């Protein structure tokens, strides 16, 4: 079983890559200046690289996250079509899966295009620092700050690309999300991903102690950042009134 | 190329489209010769503004042909140099092959009275999609009349499991990269496809020539139903996830 474990790793890789076009491998190649960015750190800068590389600052900055985030979900979307059995599940559990996983494995993917010091936009074109992000006025104070600090320490277990696209397909295929109908379907999926997972982790991480462990204990982590997010956007939502969220999102956040 | 090696090829295909493809041709076929449940009725269906029914048929065939998508890359994956070709080439050989591919397979599941539906548990009449409001009576007639036509062929899944092989590899999709690889499969694939033909169907002249012949004919269906599939964005509106799944 273990080739047949090998052979699910290499597949979702392989989707992986056909579905997302900014894979952490470039991200860091983009990042660690050997393709160099335009940095965006300022309203001048952010305005020069609307020219450049693309008060109403936090808007535009609102605007330009949301429409990463419907384009992120439509590639999440392309993914778990290519995962094995997810397509054969019922449907409306297909979407439960895609409405509660997107927003952790989109976090996840989010580390990838961060450092410490700031964050990649515009596929890889653009460069915003974190200082920057937190700069911006007050229902929008430090909305990147626990992002950052979580994309700090699961980047520390330097997961590639190959290791990421079996976890993200661990994460799509959860049992415990509220109001699925067929849950068990759902884990046998999970423990074959989990399986897979295991023997890649393992196997790319040989002198990497209990890394299995520590990726799942970042659940926690990436569950909790959820969280805060939806009360940050309520915050917004409330007080933003002509402001306008996209319905693919209003879907996904509909508690 | 050699005999054997074409052999070996053509084994090779039958042996990944069986593991792929569960409900096959010849299972299809024992299932309906003279059971499963019948719909041929607007009651047998229902016993069988949330939605009328012309929809909801409508959003299970397109679940089901999210399942055939599934099923036809994976089999893809298994065809002797396929992984090698540029990965962009892969997605653009699969995104248009695949409606050409699944209305071949589907042909597999059709007489000239009906189609299996649900793992050939079920049976819906080709008058009773006929019936249904436009368009939606005009979207699997033609499906019928191609695969009677098709089906007069009396290929098998053996047959099935090259032909389809060869569709995939087309070298004239749009925004191709790197054809000549795909040709040069595609080549090797067409020469199985022939000897093949040659051996299981040696009494049925130029069987090869009217079997490219219906590719031709595929490349309609796909083109047609696209011209209904928007004749439906149209006149026919949402639940974005659910939208984004089949996009
Ligand atoms: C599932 C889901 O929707 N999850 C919530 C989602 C998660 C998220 C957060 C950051 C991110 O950065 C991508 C890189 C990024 N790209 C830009 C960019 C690009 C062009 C022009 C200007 C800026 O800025 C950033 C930080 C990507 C995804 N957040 C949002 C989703 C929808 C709408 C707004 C948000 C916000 O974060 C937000 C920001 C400011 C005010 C209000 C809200």
């Amino acid at each position: 079983e273990s080739a047949d474990l090998r052979a699910l790793a290499k597949h979702l890789y392989d989707s992986y890559i056909k579905s997302f076009p900014l894979t952490k491998a470039k991200a860091r190649a983009i990042l660690t200046g050997k393709k160099s960015p335009f940095v965006i750190y300022d309203m001048n800068s952010l305005m020069m690289g609307e020219d450049k590389i693309k008060k109403e600052v936090a808007i535009r900055i609102f605007q330009g996250c949301q429409f990463r985030s419907v384009e992120a979900v439509q590639e999440i979307t392309e993914y778990a079509k290519s995962i094995p059995g997810f397509v054969n599940l019922d449907l409306n559990d297909q979407v439960t899966l895609l409405k509660y996983g997107v927003h952790e494995i989109i976090y996840t993917m989010l580390a990838s295009l961060m450092n410490k010091d700031g964050v990649l936009i515009s596929e890889g074109q653009g460069f915003m620092t974190r200082e920057f992000l937190k700069s911006l006025r007050k229902p929008f104070g430090d909305f990147m700050e626990p992002k950052f600090e979580f994309a700090v320490k699961f980047n520390a277990l330097e997961l590639d690309d190959s290791d990421l696209a079996i976890f993200i397909a661990v994460i799509i295929l959860s049992g415990d999300r509220p109001g699925l109908l067929n849950v068990k379907p759902i884990e046998d999926i999970q423990d074959n991903l989990l399986q897979a997972l295991e023997l890649q982790l393992k196997l790319n991480h040989p002198e990497s102690s209990q890394l299995f462990a520590k990726l799942l204990q970042k659940m926690t982590d990436l569950r909790q950042i959820v969280t805060e997010h939806v009360q940050l956007l309520q915050v917004i939502k409330k007080t933003e009134t002509d402001m306008s969220l996209h319905p693919l999102l209003q879907e996904i956040y509909k508690d």
